[PDB]
């Protein structure tokens, strides 16, 4: 029983790391997409000035 519990923990460990990496990637991509949407207005203000 103890051996199988430890084996299950070992097998599950990489999944959490991959999920954390995926969260990082997703939020970085979301930030860059938001900046893509916001790009026109910065240049518009600088052009106005």
């Amino acid at each position: 029983e103890l051996e199988t519990a430890r084996k299950q923990q070992q097998s599950l460990q990489p999944v959490a790391l991959s999920w954390e990496k995926y969260q990082k990637q997703e939020r970085q991509l979301a930030d860059w997409l938001t900046l893509e949407s916001l790009l026109p207005l910065w240049f518009a203000q600088q052009a106005s000035h």
